[PDB]
């Protein structure tokens, strides 16, 4: 899963994926 491997390799990514997963995070950064 692209979006997840990524956003686990960028520390306000993941963090921000703790709270409102990896897809939300992943488009906030990476849209």
């Amino acid at each position: 899963e692209p979006k997840r491997e990524v956003c686990e390799l960028n520390p306000d990514c993941d963090e921000l994926a703790d709270h409102i997963g990896f897809q939300e995070a992943y488009r906030r950064f990476y849209g």
